[PDB]
């Protein structure tokens, strides 16, 4: 598998351009595993276009200067209101894999979420983190002792939160991967204990098939009880699931449609956030993902009831283009992009973003 | 007329790509008679885009595993909540014609709808069905006695329901077939008695022209009284017609716009379904059709008041690609497609689909 | 300028296709005069896309057979609920000019509307019409004598109604015509008295015509002529009130095929508010974008009594003289007949009562 | 830097065509500095498409002839209800630069707004104006004394209003300029004092960066007191900013989004105008800009609460193609374009425009 290996900073004009730039250096199967989505990708497009539904106001004479992007979540002080989403198999994008990403996230000054489907070991990722905060994202085994073992290993590594991803009990209908007969070109060491052999050579379909299908609210209770860490439930698009998760002992709600990689013909993730936030009613923090590309998207999420957002495909494409420094350039971009938005919207700090008026655009994308 | 004749299973990634595939092995005229619709096909596009007006939510920690697609309608146990739509002249798609389709439907474990405009005889279809359940779809004669005879032969053959299609008293404005000067290359044995001759060489316009124009609610009561079978009324897009039909003695409502092949500049069929379901108020079963291409569509139709859906074009395209095995592959695709959708929506059985919350998408297709 | 000249029937599958086909037989400048509209033609597209705002229902077991398309308007019995709209300089389309259209309209069995900016004389047109009804559409001279004379000539020739066109006091911003330096290649007998048209822009022609039309003008035309008067060009309900009050016997809802005010609604979208104001006081003619039987149906379900046909008939004339134009009318009649059968309508009155499905998603659905 | 120099009238069919025409005579970097906007320019498109949201009615038999376009604002009599927007660096478009634009505006008979980021000195512009009225647009220095001098200097030149442009406290995300590495090829003599060096070679990001970031309502107060002139606050899109501005001593409101060059993923300017006009409630005059390309636009804006509009890009494109004569030709087109719209909408004068009904188009651009 010919993953790129060059390490270098990159100029980011916008993150959209990074997709096509990455397509030229990443192998065809892996690239399309990363970039693609369910069906004909209408819900991926909806994730993007949802940002035009609520528009930002420039505000004038607001007595603002040098906006501050720092915030805090569950007692982590972070440099900007975003974190790194859990993403499988970073080796598809760059030879330095999750250790590359981890170094970038750490030196930038935010939180790394570690996928259970990582192609790096905890030891390898930890080398990249170099002390930096990490949250571990579990894809559950069917066997209870194996979940206890995985969670114990995650906690031993330093995780300060557990992310239960529950929107992938079976795979999405990912046409590109089907058409490409995509299989993983390397192992997944954290979960291989419950796979039939090694992830190498398996389809995602069958790896999710090995994970737990019959997730119930008791799993949230049990993960909380066992780990003693705050538990996020990830993949929420319906507000009743945020109330269920909280009542089952969740410490955070992670609004997401898995980057449109899961259920097809579903809403753009952003359009779901306000009802979710209204139901959460500030009981616990909210992480939002699925389609964040610009500082304006960071701002709009917060104004709509998120505390932080999670970043995904653009960081991975930066990773492809420049290893840890390319991924860092993308994080840096987002920080600067937000800073501009903060200044022009009249926002001095992060809490101010959460209070912004939004202009309703009933005409949608074509205006 | 060089119809395809190969029999084989086929890979279905999505049903949409089956159209272009079928186009390369079906003669130009018949292919376009199958794919085409009225006018510039805006209402066919509407049938497809309607599915984006109501969007599915993924649901989490639902305690669902191995969902069951099995259901029952008018006492028939079927393997999934879909049945075969009545479609004329399957020999246009495949040399094995309706006998091929029958075998696929029967082997799969659902209901075959026999079109009065079949190019195959009752016994030739019965061959392929091998004992499997069948519903007969009447295009009425003007002559009362010819209707009684057609119903008698249908019932004698084993029909357990009669379907009256009443949205075709004259033909739609099918631009492709006008431009191609399409005429049928074979005969229609069941309705031949009222054609003045044979369907071979006749336009569809003139075949519809020979059937009954002055259909009335008495026709429904007469068919129910004579056959002694439950009667569906097919073609309904307005709720008042549902009230009419039930009052006239129908045992089922079949919501359909005939694949957009009849009235032009009409709504997408799915958009008309909630109003008709509300009016029906569970008094009889509802079959929905016109635009079903995905398991998501099956789920949405049920969530919106349908009890089952009927499949059309994609099963025909499958028949063209690999005979009965080809059509079978299509049925199997829909079954697996729906199973995924059930798992991700939190539906353990088919009844749970009927209670799903849908997200309203007032932006429509471009979002 | 050489207009086509061939006469023949045509196979009309839809009217949209006739635009491109005609483009291949009409000289460029003239064809684009016929086909073009103001600005980037956004409002002409709006006229066409408005039809998807209200959708028809198929209706079943309606006990209907052999629908009847015939109707009546201000005493004239017609074979279908449409008439020919007034259009200028038909010789741009076909050598046989307004006489060819006349004959088509006449044999088909509906009413012809005569433009004052016609290229043919009353007499040339009357031979075409062969005993058939006609409405004269006036563009007003700034001088009263000339209006009296035109009106008498028009009633002398046989006009049974008068159409006041009031939406063209100055021209639309027609970019095609400006880019093409388009000028009329021949003359308009009926109005040259206030100008020859040959070699002048439409801007300067409208320039000569009356800019300060007022409600008085409608009273006067009714008075002088003693014939039922239509006010043509209306898109706002208040002008329907203004009109009826000044003695109009009919409202003609229209935006001039989008050849006039730009960035305005599609014409069909304006129709309900106007019909509601009119409150069946006088008959309503509707135009600006009818292309299908479905459109005739929707306009009638929406408060119109008949529609007027424009572009497609003229494309039909380009292609095949009188016989082509006739094929288009025959198309519309048979197209309407299908829609009636599928919608559950036995007759034209049934069309005016159809329920329509509201589509708030618009054209892309 | 190869600015065009030809001086000639031009036959404007529509303003949109001027952009491509100008692109062939203006140097690449400059041209794209002028034409471009923030991000993917979605908000520049929204500026343009907002015009289709409210549609004009033709009105008949209105007894109207020879519409009068002239109007009055803050005691200037002007020939049509539009003025010239303050735009930096006309030298990017034409060697005659701001003196050329000035002559056109002066001869047409309206007001010139002078950008603090002019490439021409007050004297050069004054020569072109030849006694014509002028408003000066300030980009604030951070140093108080220096603002006093700038305003003293503008007042001495004959400014009869000051325009505070407050939506540019930092630059928009102008991807064209980033990608072209645009820097100014000449100086800005008026603001040299606070760049402490030439603008030549500097980016717009660093120029804005030198102007004042922390603009507060007190700045508006201090400018109105020190200058004794009516102050406009420019860049307003939210109704609260209009309240704030009038409260702080402003004598006019200027609704603008900087032609989409500033905050991205914001509304189209016109959609913001009614709510601002309702809040202002005729207390001061309103100038509207950002996307006016047609006479129909000027009408719609006045019908929506504007007193006059400000014209930007189309005028500069004219200047590129014809120096002062080409710019003049643009002003002349607008005036005739408006005149046609007055006649057909039944508007005898400018006040009549302000009373026009508009048709609400909820279907937006695609209809
Ligand atoms: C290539 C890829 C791999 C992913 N793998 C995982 C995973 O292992 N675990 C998980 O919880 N989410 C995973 N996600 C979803 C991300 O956590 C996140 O929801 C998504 O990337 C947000 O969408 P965006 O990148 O389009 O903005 C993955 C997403 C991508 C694109
Ligand atoms: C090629 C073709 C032939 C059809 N023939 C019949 C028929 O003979 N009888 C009938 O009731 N409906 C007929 N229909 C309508 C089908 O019952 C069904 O309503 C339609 O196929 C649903 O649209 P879809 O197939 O695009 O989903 C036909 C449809 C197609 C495409
Ligand atoms: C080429 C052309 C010339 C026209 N000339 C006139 C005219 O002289 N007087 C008039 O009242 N309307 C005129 N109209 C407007 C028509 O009466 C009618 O309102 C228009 O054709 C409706 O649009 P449609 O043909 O696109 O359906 C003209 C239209 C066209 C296309
Ligand atoms: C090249 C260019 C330079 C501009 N420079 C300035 C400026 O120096 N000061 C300012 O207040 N506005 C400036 N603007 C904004 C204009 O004042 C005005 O808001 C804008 O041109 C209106 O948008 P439109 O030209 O697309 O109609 C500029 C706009 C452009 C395109």
């Amino acid at each position: 598998y010919n993953a790129p290996s060059e390490i270098k900073y990159i100029d980011v004009v916008n993150t959209y351009d990074l997709e096509e730039e990455a397509s030229k250096v990443v192998p065809h199967g892996g690239f399309n595993y990363i970039a693609g989505a369910s069906g004909d990708e209408w819900t991926k497009r909806a994730n993007d276009r949802a940002w035009k539904h609520k528009l930002l106001y420039p505000r004038l004479a607001q007595d603002v200067e040098a906006p501050d992007t720092s915030t805090e979540i569950l007692g982590h002080k972070i440099k900007a209101p975003f974190i790194m989403a859990p993403i499988a198999a970073h080796g598809l994008a760059h030879a330095t894999k999750e250790a590359g990403t981890a170094r970038a996230v750490s030196e930038f000054g935010t939180i790394m979420s570690i996928s259970a489907y990582s192609g790096a070991t905890f030891e390898e990722i930890s080398e990249g983190l170099n002390g930096g905060p990490r949250w571990f994202q579990i894809y559950m085994a069917k066997d209870d002792q194996q979940n206890r073992d995985i969670l114990d290993e995650a906690k031993g590594d330093g995780a300060t939160a557990i992310i239960l991803t529950a929107d992938s009990t079976v795979s999405g209908n990912r046409d590109r991967d089907v058409k490409n007969k995509f299989v993983f070109p390397f192992g997944m060491p954290i979960v291989q204990r419950y796979l039939r052999g090694t992830a190498e050579g398996m389809s995602l379909n069958n790896i999710y098939g090995a994970s737990k299908q019959k997730i119930s609210p008791r799993d949230i209770e049990e993960i909380a009880a066992h780990s003693g860490l705050p538990v996020f439930v990830k993949g929420i698009q319906h507000p009743e699931d945020a109330d269920m998760a909280i009542k089952a002992g969740a410490s955070g709600i992670w609004v997401s449609n898995h980057g449109a990689r899961q259920l097809y013909e579903a809403p753009g993730s952003f359009d779901t956030l306000p009802a979710i936030a209204e139901r959460v009613n500030k009981r616990v923090p909210i992480v939002f993902d699925s389609g964040v590309r610009r500082g304006e998207h960071v701002a709009k999420a917060l104004a709509s009831g998120a505390d932080v957002v999670a970043l995904g495909r653009p960081v991975l494409f930066g990773l492809a283009l420049g290893g840890w420094q390319g991924a860092y350039s993308v994080l840096d971009y987002f920080q600067k992009d937000l800073t501009r938005v903060m200044q022009l919207t009249g926002s001095q700090n992060v809490e101010d973003l959460k209070g912004l008026d939004l202009f309703d655009n009933p005409y949608g994308y074509e205006y």
